[PDB]
């Protein structure tokens, strides 16, 4: 269930790592390789995550609570954008409370990332799926 994000890699790695690059393809390609640190989910635990469908990819997406209140989020993703932009969001959310994650919209770093501003229109419905999820899964907690 476990991975790097908001562990070993954080919203500033993430930002300092992405600030250099001017070039979009050279956003993608950071995008595809951060994507790659995120850990096959077996199908053991997709069962237990929630299946999110933007228009061109699916992702599974769960989450824990620690007695803390702190929530892990833990999912998977065919494609390697897809798994990029899970990257991303796993960093922005993993390991908060249920009340702090009400605070800000959960996309806010994709788009201090750069990465908004060129991603296909497409995208952004498979990209609010994963906000709603995050504030649905609050609602519960």
């Amino acid at each position: 269930a476990g991975h790097p994000f908001g562990t070993t890699v954080t919203a500033e790695t993430l930002r300092n790592t992405f600030a250099p690059l001017t070039q979009w393809e050279d956003k993608y390609r950071q995008l595809i390789m951060l994507g790659k640190q995120l850990p096959a989910l077996p199908d053991e635990l997709k069962a237990q995550a929630k299946e999110i469908a933007g228009c061109e990819n699916r992702v599974w997406l769960g989450y824990t609570v620690a007695e803390n209140g702190k929530m892990h989020f833990f999912g998977d993703s065919e494609g390697r954008i897809v798994r990029g932009l899970l990257a991303v969001l796993l960093t922005a959310v993993e390991g908060k409370t249920a009340a702090e994650l009400q605070a800000q919209s959960p996309l806010a770093l994709f788009d201090e990332l750069g990465l908004r501003a060129q991603l296909s229109a497409s995208r952004s419905q498979g990209l609010n799926a994963l906000s709603e999820a995050i504030i649905a899964a609050t609602k519960q907690v």
